[PDB]
């Protein structure tokens, strides 16, 4: 019965500490039910392109029935022209709408989204404390000294996390990115900086806390192999984004010389994006972002394909409470779940103020929301602190 | 929440003129909502195994929540031991229950199942008239002379079908399977018999009615290629089950020498079954059966994977109205739908008396049921004409 | 030395006949020299995303030296985060700025851009008349009857073109896209519509006018193969965008069964996008758009790589005179040039009014502009008929 | 001129300690000779399906000559329809009948089955003590403490076994499966539990007793590789069922990382099942079960193919004395035999009461039974403690 | 407007200490602007062939516009016949002229060549001291005793280099090449010679000076693997020219059993030469020589292709100041630069006297020349100490 009547797009003004700008969409229907979604380009450079694609796709969606998520997905894929060429922004547009549609379906049926995605596969979700190099962390500040890495890890363990993730190569010993270059064979001292940080954490947290190493795509396969050799002895849980994902075969080549499990996904989009990595079996833990991979509809398809290849899933989660709530539904509903990412940015007040619920882990575990829909909404403030665009018929 | 309280399995007694024995399952819950499913082993030899697998799986399912379709599928896959070895019977067990679970979800939410599978991708479904060699099709009788093949095709066209399917190799000119053997290089006269039948049909129906050729796995790659060469000139729509699917690479070898699109699926099960054929891109139209491929849950995963490879889908449909109703929901909910199989057996009173609703095409088109759930139920007669097993707490 | 002081972005208001919205960028320097570029998303759905990416990238570019095209390209690729994930909009942003930078270089050195790209490889360029199905063509109007396809081809041949391109599958016999669906095996009547149009064209123009068939990615590999079989007898020059380019291996599968040379590239971006197609040798003529592939800098890299594989190049050209002027420099400067696309849209006044020079073929031949830079500028009107964004300094 | 006149199927009632339900078949002939076979689904979930398949196949077998084992195998493969789709239950049905037919042949000719399979290749068979985690003896009790694993190993060594097999991951330190999950990257403590058990056993038994590690398909590629790293220092003889065998390429991927010889077979069926593993050379020791792989006929074909690839064989043995007696014939008759699997579960009263003869190793060595046929029979008790089905003529 | 009017070729007489004979080309135009280039065959046996190819190519070049570098490259490739067969001498001829043409372009536009190649990617270039085994300084002398290898490394470190390259296998302990044979499995004593030299250098320079090992193609894959095993513990930066490059697959085989990054390129020419190594991903650092790979034009294409594969570039540099000056422009203008080779020969007076500027690193860093053109010229002496050939209209 439902028809989309209004689409509102919020390109949120710069968040002071992080410098980031989340992009949210509110999709309203004739019956007054609305849904929230998020485009997963809150950080880096390109958020205005996400706000733009959402505006353009909106014209094709007014009048549509939000229950028709398969047909709408395929329409944005096949009828936009650019859908068939793919891309970060193209897929973020499809994703944000898809999330909002599933939010609507949940509300329309009086059920949490995970009940519409195939139910629960576990009672709760293991969580890791993500991006310790920026502090754990209501004050965001990049860390340079090895004792600071250990300290931030200890703060997370004190809160009950039994896993942490850290980028140990990005910053020099002053905590600056300035002059740090990580492609090709690395100097001994750069390797030493990474190793001393991993070692300081491992010593501090002991053997029963897992450590994930994040390279942020700053390395390439040559430097990634070199660094893995140096940190292997520390029992690394997995090794994330070790190069550029645009020539997929290179990760298979990296894996030939790296024994640590490999992870990637935040810059790989749709079934088509993940396919070559699965064919190569070069990724052990995939990390699709609901807000870029294609939404709930596509995340499920990616995870389901990945299961055939004995690959597990950790959703990439790095924006507002809309993104984070949504991720919990997607992860609880798949059998092949690894671990949940809990980003340090969620601990900053600039992010906390955006949503009505601040879902936080308890003793390092997350439970899925049990409200109808995704279980999240934006605050009334949002209109006033965003570039705002409204589309109707 | 919702819990399974009772499971009833009906291994239906021999259907007089088809010789078949459908296997249905009724899953009851603590809220009085029940679901119907079907195991796709109604013909050939093995129905009692399907009845037996359902009985064994039932022990694991009493007390479960039918909304947890993902977890239950994974439990039957991973906790039975044999799930991980796979197979016709193993997957038919998972399938029949999965269908009944989705029926339950639809009834619980007062929605047709297609609304829970992602909505409609089209307003109706193109249908073909299947298995003309048995007559179209109120009486089942094998055809021998080429004019009989033309006549049955015309009977279909008169009902408004614009596509037909025929097995032209299975029967000799007297309509007998006796002494017919179709592996290895074929006699000229066997080629001639097949060609004369396709030719008679094509001449009768004209260019605008599609002709699908069914080999029923009676051929192997050698005889399949030899026959394809002889019938290519007749514009064959696709060419189904041309060999044994147990060594998948053989179909890739077949495709090297066959220009006609290839179809298969009724004897290929789960994502894991279809994977090699997709990797080889050797099937143009996959034909999973809901009742053997793993139910709605797995059908969707198969179809969604197939989409990546520009492969389209026609559900294999060859049992009761429970199977047929369920297939309509699965097909309308996918973007990459090809055509729907309407089997001649449904036209027989043996089968019609099993189910409450008799869904039939109108002018060669099917519409999905709009009732809650799959839109089908079993008649009162079923308890009296089945081997009946009931499992409770 | 040279520093970028200002960036202006023009998202041009809807063009009436075509419904399109070009996106232009003007980059100004501290020496008063400015350059023009264009993002190649003027048609389909997503122009606002291109406007948005240009705005976001502009922040990284103020103060940069436009001669540093390599470092700026790598910066936008490696320092934006999303650069390394790729995509239509991501690469369109890099492309538009890159074109403007080369325009600046040419003006600064008082040379046409081709002199900075390695000089002329030929004195002029062979051209085809592109998109006959919309009319050749100061009035845009989709054609339905086969005689109309012949008529439009003759109009082109009368202007001295010895090659034409037509999409013969997209429209029904009424000139309408409504209800036309071209994935999976095709009905005989759809094949007949396509065939009769190719045939009518070939009969009208004779043997010495080449015919390119454009599928616009509406087909998939199955329908593409079926159609190629039907038209091969008409000596098709090449066969463009026959499926979705997101799973590259599928084009290799298509080539196995298609004798006609294959073309693609308007929805493939960067060296990374073309690589798998070259690895498979599945494309005979690549068609990168300067405004999406990565600009002059990357177009050259794509073409140079393609040469190793005995692949030739026709730039995809389908926007304003900025895009068209730019493409002439890129094409004259490469050894492996095939033919130049001259789009019917350039014939419409809504496009004519946007630029200072209206470069048009003479006797089916293009000459490269000989003015400083790309040899093109926007009109004063542009500010008044665009969504306008200015970024300083 | 033997003709099958009667087939009796015994689905044995729950065995109290093991929880298992063996499935036996007795095939009688016109001349009074009968044969015994067993379907290898006695454990896990699915035994009723094996009972059902045997009932269905039985109809095709009345009147056949038991000497025509090749034709009968091919008939059940090719004329049942589901034969060509394969599977655990499908092949278990073929298997059990085949074993009974060879039993008949041996009785008819006054020869043990090994004489009809090509004779002895050795005078006796090396044996390992299997499944120490449930105790070495005939009280079934799952072990949790590392000392208990060593104690059980020493009990076997005391009986003269020079090889043991243990699953060291399945149980927590209290001996429970509850909450144990072994897919994806494993916690350090789970690794430690496995290691401490292997190390306890190694230290106890010394260097000249071999240790096989059984993962029971509870792990996947990722966890299997991780665990192999931790135990490789202990000289593991081979490493069994390390993942799910349904995507065979994954075992090749595992072997890239894992230096310990790999074994699998109990969930892989027929020549067709083993083929991809042999093509990849990913299994060093294959473990087909006579009662699921296709019987003596197919076991021989599998073992003979495996010999080409320098792969050796250990029959999977885990049901009644029928299965155990049969396995000894199959193994002594092949050149490429590795080792025989033994449990003492065999000589529980619940299992020992089923069969006339109790074949047991002596000082870690087995002799093949030297009686006509397989050298085994069922007791009179069986009729009374089984679901009994009889099919006649 | 420019036309080539005169070509002069200087095959320089034997340089006393090195024994080498550089080959230089001076290309003059009607406007009086001239350009200098160099063929990269100054050492080994074949320089007279380089002089001869330049003489032959010169005939095709009189009257050409040196701005037409793409067309001229393609003309020498496609119109000489032997261009399409390839080769050291064939490509050296194209190379030397290409360098001279770019020199002319820079001069004609008052800009350094790097400004015409896409600008700077960095402000300076890291340098290594190359070929320590011949002495680091003004007197060339082959080293035999391990202490001498350390001594030479220390002399480099004292001048501010943080990287060195050495061939440790070429010479026996008395500093002789005679009787040294390095193909096939090596004697222990030869391994010990190489090891003791690497160890002496590592001990002398510490961890923060990188060590490159040069095999000069004297080894093959067997000895290369053997030696890598022995030196892996010394943290070798990369491992250069480890076999013969004429069967490219062999380097892929070597990489399977070598963990040190591999380098090659001075005996690999054009995009076509590097292609198979990139396809195999067997080279981590490519080392094309501007004077053999095809000049600036082709170096850029090689480096750009290499970038797709996460391969970095160090120009091979080993003749006069013409070659070295040219190399700095090529390297600063690419994003994927590794390190610059600074050859000990440049420290000899025989080489210094050939060119007007002696560009030398400062504290181990190079800056690109900023003069117009390549920033280098020959002395007027050169006519008198060369075999001189002049070609005019
Ligand atoms: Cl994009
Ligand atoms: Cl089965
Ligand atoms: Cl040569
Ligand atoms: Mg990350
Ligand atoms: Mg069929
Ligand atoms: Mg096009
Ligand atoms: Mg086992
Ligand atoms: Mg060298």
């Amino acid at each position: 019965s439902l028809k989309i009547t209004k689409i509102e797009i919020f390109h949120v003004h710069t968040r002071p500490q992080s410098g980031q700008r989340p992009i949210l969409v509110k999709v309203s229907t004739d019956e007054g039910i609305y849904g929230l979604g998020e485009a997963g380009i809150a950080y880096g450079v390109g958020g205005s392109a996400a706000a733009g694609i959402l505006k353009d796709y909106a014209a094709l969606l007014i009048g549509e029935d939000p229950f028709n998520t398969e047909a709408i997905w395929e329409k944005l894929f096949k009828k936009t022209f650019w859908g068939q060429g793919g891309g970060t922004v193209i897929f973020s547009g499809i994703s944000a709408f898809d999330i909002a549609f599933w939010d609507i379906k949940g509300k329309a049926l009086n059920l949490p989204v995970y009940k519409l995605l195939g139910g629960k596969n576990r009672e709760d979700l293991r969580v890791y404390a993500s991006q310790l190099q920026f502090g754990w962390g209501k004050e965001r500040k990049s860390k340079g000294r090895k004792e600071e890495y250990a300290e931030e890890a200890l703060k997370a363990v004190a809160e009950g996390y039994d896993a942490v993730k850290v980028d140990v190569l990005a910053h020099d010993r002053n905590g600056s990115r300035e002059g740090v270059f990580l492609e090709g064979p690395l100097p001994s001292e750069t390797i030493k900086i990474g190793v001393e940080r991993v070692e300081a954490i491992r010593n501090a947290v002991g053997p029963d806390v897992d450590i994930i190493v994040e390279n942020h795509g700053h390395t390439d396969l040559v430097s990634a192999i070199q660094f893995a050799k140096a940190i292997e002895e520390f029992n690394i849980f997995f090794y994330e984004e070790i190069n550029t994902p645009l020539n997929p075969r290179l990760l298979k080549e990296a894996k030939k010389k790296i024994d640590i499990p490999l992870a990637s996904g935040e810059r790989i989009y749709s079934r088509w994006g993940f396919l070559p990595f699965l064919e190569d079996r070069s990724i052990d833990v995939i990390q699709p972002d609901l807000g870029t991979c294609g939404g709930f509809t596509e995340f499920k398809k990616i995870a389901d394909m990945a299961h055939i290849f004995e690959v597990t899933v950790q959703a990439h989660v790095a924006g507002t409470g809309v993104a984070e709530a949504a991720s919990l539904h997607a992860e609880i509903a798949i059998p092949n779940f690894c671990i949940h990412e809990h980003h340090q940015k969620t601990l900053l007040p600039e992010y906390e103020e955006l949503c009505v619920h601040n879902y936080q882990p308890v003793k390092g575990r997350y439970k899925v929301p049990e409200l109808p829909g995704i279980g999240q909404d934006i605050t009334e403030k949002l209109y006033q602190i965003s570039d705002y665009v409204s589309i109707e018929a």
